[PDB]
Formats: C-alpha cells, structure tokens, sequence
C-alpha cells in the first residue's frame, strides 16, 4: 500500500535501476482482483533516456492473503516459475517478502469487441494450440498433480460454498446446484473416456478470458496463470467460448454485461477449432475431418456445462470475501452463471448428449 516502499524495493531489485532514486520512479496501481495488488512501476521517461534505462516498466505483484486467497495455494508460484522459464508467462524478474516483480508487457489486453475480429480469433487459436502442446513437447515437473482441474476447482470451491450460512440466493436453492455439481463430475468421468481429441489432458490456462490475453502487437501473450494446471483441453476452449458473451469493462453497476446473442458464431467456432488443431496436432493436421470438428464442438459444450457451476461457486466465495466492501456484484454474476448452467443443461438434454445425467 505504501508507494515509497514499492519504489525502494524496485530500485533495489530491478537491475541498473540503482542509478535512479525514489523521485525518478512512478507507481501506478492497476485494476485487478483483490488477491492481487498489482502496480505499474516505471522510471520517468526523461530520466530513463539520459540514464539510458532500457527496462522502463515492471509488473509489481503483491501477494494477497494466504487463505483469504482461498483459490490456489503456494503451488501458484511453482507453476508460474515453470511457465516463466519456458517463455510462456511474463518473465519473472525478482522476488521480495510478500510478492514478486514480473516483466512488463507493453500493449493492452483484448477487448470484448476484439473477440468479434476473425483474425484475432485465429490468432488466439494459434497461440492456444501451440500452448497446449507443452505437456508433450517439454518436460513438466513430475510431482505435479495430473488430476484434471475441472475436478479440483469444482471440488475445492463446492466445499467452500457448502459451509455458508443461509445463502438466500435468488431462486433459493444453492444446494440444488451443489447436487448438480456432483452429477456433472460423475457424468464427466464417464464422458471424457470416449476417444476424443478434446478429451486430451494437457496443461491448461483454466482462466481464458479477454482480459488475460495481452495484445502486444508483437504477438498475443497469456497472463494470470494462478489457476493453470492439468485439464481437458476442451475446458480451456469452452471457457474462451463462454467469455465471448461476458463484458467486464462496463463501469456502472453491476460492472458486467451478459449478451448471450454475442456467443461465438458456429462458423467462427469451426474456424477456431480448425485453426487450433492446425497447431495442436502440429504434424498431420489433416484431422480437420468435419466429423472430428462436430465432435470437438460437442465436448466443448459439455465442459461449458460444468464451467458455469465452477465459476458460480468461485463468485459466491468472492462475494463473501468482499462481503461489505463491494463494487462488482459477485452474487448477481453467480446467478447469471447458474442461469447459464440451467440453459446449457436444457440445451444439452434437448440434443440427448448428457445421457444418464439423472437430470
Ligand atoms: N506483465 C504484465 N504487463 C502488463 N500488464 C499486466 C501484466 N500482468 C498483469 N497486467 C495487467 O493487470 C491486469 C490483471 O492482472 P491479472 O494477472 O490478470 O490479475 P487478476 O486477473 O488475478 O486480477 C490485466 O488486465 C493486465 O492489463
Ligand atoms: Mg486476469
Ligand atoms: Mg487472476
């Protein structure tokens, strides 16, 4: 929170910033969540060229809490260090007591409007396909839990919502969707055993939204790996497909807009899956069979069903963590995700896809 202390740390822990002093450093907090105290720390451009500083900016990350950030543990840093070493995440620069300093990526995150740009969608599928090949093209730490994160996130966040006194939701029954959570996990265990490319277990980002894809214009880069891990690759794409209908940049209550009509078109979904497999299969990309594509798209819609329950639980816990100092309406967002679960589940049953789901 102290700005002068941030300057004193960066002057000490960023190389050749020792030439500068506190009155050459600018500290600017950037919007994020509350598990983050992210700052844009820079050296004033006038001083930066006469001293000839080449690294003008850095990302200053202050770890928030430890069990009030009840989402990841300390495994976040070990995963981030791996992603940093393989030049996938922003380069780790240094660490300090309470947080770390990361390479500053110039540019802006993608907007909700950029997701309508077909060349942007193709560029995202290219990056995602190349990214999902990491587990098989390089050596990941052998002790990592290979349990798909769709199970871990569903379990560890459904248990947190379980212990909450009288939710008094809109349409009351939070335990209805707690029971629905068990039905999805029991179903998805059987479903993902069908030999489908979309059921491949790879290292996934697990939070693919537009505000986590940087448009450096040099390329498209991923950030915010706090939830990344092993998962069905179709869960990463389903998250991105869902996020084309959610606009977080609205600046009045409830600070987001759901436009379900803006869902990525069927043609764009085919183009995305076509471009994705062109880089994920890498070699014999000829598996752009239409039967294979209609199948990728099906498993994507199945994973989307559980994602709504996963992120509704996440929002409920985020609502109680923010309990009485609020702006974003996490509880309304949780309802919108639960409503998306009812609509997606009814759409899946209308096509007879989630058989033996027990409703
Ligand atoms: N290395 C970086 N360089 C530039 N901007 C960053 C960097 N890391 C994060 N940001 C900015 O911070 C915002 C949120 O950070 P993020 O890591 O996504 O935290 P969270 O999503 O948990 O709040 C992003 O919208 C992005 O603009
Ligand atoms: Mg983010
Ligand atoms: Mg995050």
């Amino acid at each position: 929170t102290d700005p002068l202390y941030i300057k004193k740390i960066c002057l000490e822990k960023v190389h050749d910033w020792s030439r500068c002093n506190e009155d050459d450093v600018c500290v600017n907090q950037i919007l994020s969540g509350l598990t983050n105290q992210l700052f844009e720390v820079s050296i004033k451009e006038d001083t930066a060229i006469e001293y000839r500083i080449t690294r003008r900016h850095v990302l200053f990350r202050i770890y928030g809490k430890d069990v009030d950030a009840l989402y990841n543990p300390l495994s976040e840093f070990e995963v981030y260090k791996t992603m940093s070493k393989y030049r996938i995440a922003p380069l780790l620069l240094n660490t300090f007591d309470g947080g770390r300093i990361e390479e500053w990526l110039y540019g802006d995150p993608l907007s909700i409007d950029d997701l309508k740009n077909k060349s942007i969608l193709v560029g995202i599928a290219n990056v995602l396909g190349k990214f999902h090949t990491l587990s098989r093209k390089r050596h990941l730490p052998e002790h990592w839990d290979k349990t798909p994160c769709v199970f871990k996130m569903m379990d560890r966040w459904r248990l947190a919502v379980s212990n909450y006194k009288n939710l008094d939701k809109v349409t009351l029954d939070i335990n209805k969707y707690i029971q629905e959570s068990h039905k999805f996990l029991k179903f998805i265990k059987i479903y993902t055993q069908i030999e489908n490319i979309a059921n491949d277990i790879v290292f996934c980002h697990n939070d693919l939204q537009e505000n986590n894809i940087m448009n450096t214009n040099k390329c498209l880069r991923l950030i915010d790996f706090e939830y990344s891990g092993y998962n069905f690759l179709s869960a990463d794409i389903a998250n991105f497909f869902i996020e084309t209908t959610i606009d977080y940049s609205y600046n009045a209550y409830p600070f987001f807009i759901i436009n379900k009509k803006n869902y990525i078109s069927y043609e764009s979904r085919i183009l995305f899956v076509t471009t994705y497999l062109s880089k994920y299969l890498d070699d014999s990309t000829a598996a752009s069979d239409q039967d294979i594509i209609d199948q990728f798209l099906e498993a994507i819609e199945v994973q989307a069903l559980g994602l709504h329950l996963i992120w509704a639980f996440w929002s409920i816990i985020r609502g109680y963590q923010t309990k009485s100092y609020n702006e974003f309406d996490f509880f309304l967002y949780a309802k919108e995700r639960l409503k998306m679960y009812d609509e997606q589940k009814q759409y899946l049953m209308s096509k007879n896809i989630i058989k033996d789901y027990d409703d």
